[PDB]
């Protein structure tokens, strides 16, 4: 009746079949305040859960937390709640020269540098979001004026190594990963984050419909550094884009 | 100045950049006269290339034949002389009860059942096509009265048990492919066919862009036979679909 | 330097070079009052530290949320502050029938079920604590009259399909893990839980001490969703555990 | 009972159980007419069949395309239609300084740089000719005055990144492959080409006989592209190899 | 000067550069006394070592140890004193319903279910003997009396479970391995052993030249001590002849 | 009641259920001399058996040969006769600078280079000592006055490439190892030898109790050569140390 992690009914969500997936808690309540009616329904560990209504319909808000594991607990247990489609809204390093900071991207596959999408589909499996999704997330972000850029997310289980950083405390990468950078940016990969792969693999092998947009917060080719207000404005920008393409996936 | 195996060279093509790649080398001169001023340029192997101009602009068609190794070729020489953007235009074996012979599928990404793939990037690479392409391909089916479907595709090096057939000289399946067809009915995939993985691995790891369309000739759940009059409307309705979807990417 | 995620300097931490890791926000207040002088520190994201002293040294207490992914940022932004012994307490769901709720698990070896220990060591490296760590926990079980286990964990990015849960939205597990339980079973793995092969592996790769101990909050020879009645007094067991094996880490 | 492809069927064969399998269609007709009363079978996508007569025996001959893929098609259709064992003729890249170009390569053994012998049998097993068509090869080879070489081919799902070429639109080759021409010139390896890993795979693990007899048309210590001017020649000493091979191979 | 494991120098050889390599360290006197002037070398670990003489040329006879590991480090040692050709005579296990006890088989490929092999050349790699070699070996078997068969040969690290075999202590065998024999069998596998995958893959990838004739000693669909004698003694006058066809 | 290999039956053994196994044939009988009443019971291929008493109860002694392919066949056969503890006593080459010659290692993980492991479980499994014969075999090193050292060993089927020696005879190592030494030393790996992977995974997965002691004989970074004097001291004193760590696992 209440799922285990997310602490929440069926009953809870008030018929809601879409759910906005932030990786951060704090990013729950803010999502939330865009719409009508927010509503607060609980919070354990990193999954902060609220409900509001967009055009009339209920829609849910629920942080995933940072990395594929503790999103396929509230995909799975938001999918056993009602839940079929789920926008996920993060924050990204771009790696491409001119993908800049406050533009947003929409992935279009992810390249699975995860454990957690393995768990629902050999590697073989494509980490691809929904059409509508991904075709909603394009269409909202660029009506906001964003700069968009549709392409290939790198995907990684680490924050550190997966992504190629040196300036760590063994100063190593394993050598799976060195060059691994590089390597993305030839082959015209835009980004890295930690949840895509294991959200689009496991909602387009379980019938569930899935994207990711994502506010570029750093550029690993780029030394300037974005201030708080940007960032800023790029987390807000991402939020009214990811609660625009909601609005334009219900029926 | 001769590309090795295509047999043609930069001039050749008249200044296209977008070429049509059909499996069969006898449904290139079919896509070449749905538009204007077509013209054979060479066939040697599984490569029958022609060049026709559609809106004002040159177009290459030109067969890849059955499989990614022969694709690639076709996909690297084209590319060597100027093309950037490849539509397949292809035939498939639905997996799923309702996706009908006639239909059309456009993929939204591939089960890399594939060994070429893995010669452009490592398995964790996503086989998705470009954005627009994959939009123009729906487009383009839905404007044509077709019936259209997004979806994953499973892209098999071979017909027979990568495609879990048992009906052939030995009568078995390797334990890889072994209940490989129902796992991917379950896991929402479409269809079964043979370039896809490769062609869109290589070209979204390559920068060009590249999509697959495809006319469902077998449903693998269906006992109903298609006629004759099914596979040759099927076929027909496929090249008018992707021509529609060229004309869509040159403007 | 402030580390990225966890929002704390290292002069915060007061000279410590030990580390108390649970997985829930929540447990990280509960095990620095079990020490003296526990202070707040901050809390971003999952990751809530305080810092606390044990027999006059500076301890951290931090929590590492769900999965490797995020368990890997916590261990490494805490090793650049200085931190070199981590000590996991965590919950867990025990394979052997005659394993009880309320007992603790010490692990001295991880079946690598994540994809995060990848990003430190090949799969080829085990997934194994530093032995002072695991003999410390295991004396300081024993010493607070609990009933401890020592053997191998079966570590999974999943708590669904990774665990071979079939009480899910599709009731499908990936044929990676069709039978994995009774495998792990007849091999004699004692129990599931989600961070100690990504912390054994990067720990062990990366010279810093690591050990996971766990109270085991249900048994999977009965049932998959835990019972809340017995949650806070295993939890409560499994915390002065820990606290007693950091005493017997800092000499 | 028409096969799904190479639209012949049985008795279009008269009798024969041995094909003769080149990769160029064009090639076909010229291996026929080194025959007794050659006829033209079929011609559809990259499969021309003819059949012919040696020494008063049925003798099959049809064209494979470019690939483990569409190779595997011919294979299965035949092998349904009767036939037993498969001499391909094929044109090859040497790898070592001294195998020059109009010189024969026997192969006896492929590294699988392919995709689809993994549709057949798992990594581990060998991609081995029967040992019969390979002595058979060997002896039509060296009685007619060719230079001959015996050894281990690497066969490639790509001409281009898998043969490690870099004179092509990204002239990136993909980590795997870096390196690899040298490595397999250290190793001893003789060549290169694109068919016979699936080939002896597929036949070896299903009952079938095989062996691949190749020209080599460039050595890859000098360039990438093959000269035009030799490929005549050596085509013809290649085909009147493998006609005196299925000779041998008769009684 | 005197490799590590071994204990004999290129000069102990006097000349060799041909090695009659089998399994069990007792079998190197039989073989060695089927040649003129056998000679001991020495002792170490799992490795016995002679020379004698064959034609007028030197040839060492070294075991190797059960398994890819021990395999290797003999082949490596032997290469270094000058050793370029190597022919492992063994015993086997046939796994197709007619290859009889007794019967001789020379691999024609190996299906690698080893891991040494994998520290010479990546999976993809064939285990195939050299050409020459097995050509030799088919033809000491069919002149010797023996019936032969030419096939490929699974070539597994273990001999209980790698081979499925499931009258042990645990009676499991790891899901990697469940079903593994049916499937080599239908595949028209031949046999059983433990030692060619390494020995073919490591020679294959290394400028040696390698075979491995066995004489099938279990057929594991379908014997006596005279049985097992007779198969082992018929096994190595095969390779001695298969040597011959090699030197001269 | 008498195994194939070993050449032992159960009754020869008088209840023993511990064996210890070094390597060497020609160490057993040395083992068995430390202890009272030894007996020479058999000696087949590498597998040399003496049974002895400790502390009046009964022990084996059997040599496993080199690698992990003798090494399971040897454990299988004694645990088939009763044997349910085995204590690995070996030699070893460190790579650390201070892990001197005559030093003493017990492994706590080791690093899977080898191929009969997966004979027993997946690469994922850890290949890890039981914990009781870890803490015996610590405490009779550290007992004995011995300089020891706890962690992981770098488990490898080959002598030469798998330790990345390049004092060959091709002076090559295969891509895979290339580096190797350097990566393991970075991650605190101390040692390399060849019989643990298999031993403890075997015995991890199988209900068995293992360990693997060994003493230092080569240090892959020092120049200096040891003398034979200190290498015959070592192997007194390993022999001693793994007697002692038996009397320790007898109740
Ligand atoms: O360079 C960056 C910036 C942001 N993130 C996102 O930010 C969180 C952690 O910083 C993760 O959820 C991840 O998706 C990255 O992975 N990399
Ligand atoms: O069930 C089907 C139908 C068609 N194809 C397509 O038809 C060709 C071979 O029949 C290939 O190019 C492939 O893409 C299939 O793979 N499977
Ligand atoms: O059956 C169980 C019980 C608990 N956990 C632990 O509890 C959290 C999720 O419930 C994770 O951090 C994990 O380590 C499991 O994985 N499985
Ligand atoms: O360097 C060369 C020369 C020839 N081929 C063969 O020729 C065709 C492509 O040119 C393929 O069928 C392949 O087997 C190669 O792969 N590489
Ligand atoms: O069924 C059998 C019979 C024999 N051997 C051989 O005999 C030794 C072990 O019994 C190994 O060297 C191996 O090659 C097997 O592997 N399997
Ligand atoms: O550098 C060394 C020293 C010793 N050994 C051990 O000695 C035997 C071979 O020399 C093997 O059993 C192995 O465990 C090594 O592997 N490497
Ligand atoms: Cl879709
Ligand atoms: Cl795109
Ligand atoms: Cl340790
Ligand atoms: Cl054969
Ligand atoms: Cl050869
Ligand atoms: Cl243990
Ligand atoms: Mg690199
Ligand atoms: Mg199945
Ligand atoms: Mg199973
Ligand atoms: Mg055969
Ligand atoms: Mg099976
Ligand atoms: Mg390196
Ligand atoms: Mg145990
Ligand atoms: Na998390
Ligand atoms: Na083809
Ligand atoms: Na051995």
């Amino acid at each position: 009746k209440t799922v285990f992690h997310l602490g929440v009914t069926e009953a809870d969500l008030n018929g809601a079949t879409l759910a906005i997936i932030p990786g951060d808690p704090a990013r729950v309540q803010k999502i939330a305040e865009l719409m009508d009616n927010p509503v607060f329904l609980a919070s354990h560990r990193e999954y902060t859960v609220y409900r509001a209504e967009l055009d009339g319909q209920s829609v849910v808000v629920c942080s995933t937390g940072i990395g594929g594991p503790s999103t396929s607990i509230a995909v799975e247990e938001l999918a056993q709640l009602g839940v079929r489609t789920f926008l996920r809204v993060g924050t990204t390093g771009a790696i491409q020269p001119h993908v800049n900071v406050g533009d947003m991207i929409v992935t279009t596959g992810s390249v699975r540098l995860d454990g957690a999408s393995l768990h629902f589909a050999p590697m073989e499996f494509p980490a691809v979001p929904d059409f509508d999704v991904a075709t909603a997330m394009k269409a909202a972000a660029q009506e906001s004026g964003a700069t968009v850029h549709m392409g290939v997310t790198a995907s990684s289980d680490t924050f550190y190594p997966g992504q190629e950083r040196y300036d760590t405390f063994t100063g190593r990468v394993v050598r799976r990963f060195q060059g691994s950078m590089k390597e993305w940016q030839d082959m015209g990969v835009l980004n890295f984050e930690m949840e895509s792969a294991t959200l689009l693999t496991m909602c387009a092998s379980s019938g569930l419909k899935a994207g990711c947009v994502a506010g570029v917060i750093i550029n690993r080719t780029q030394k300037e550094i974005p201030d708080h207000a940007t960032l800023k404005e790029t987390e807000a920008r991402s939020i009214k884009v990811v609660v625009e393409a909601a609005r334009k996936m219900l029926k």
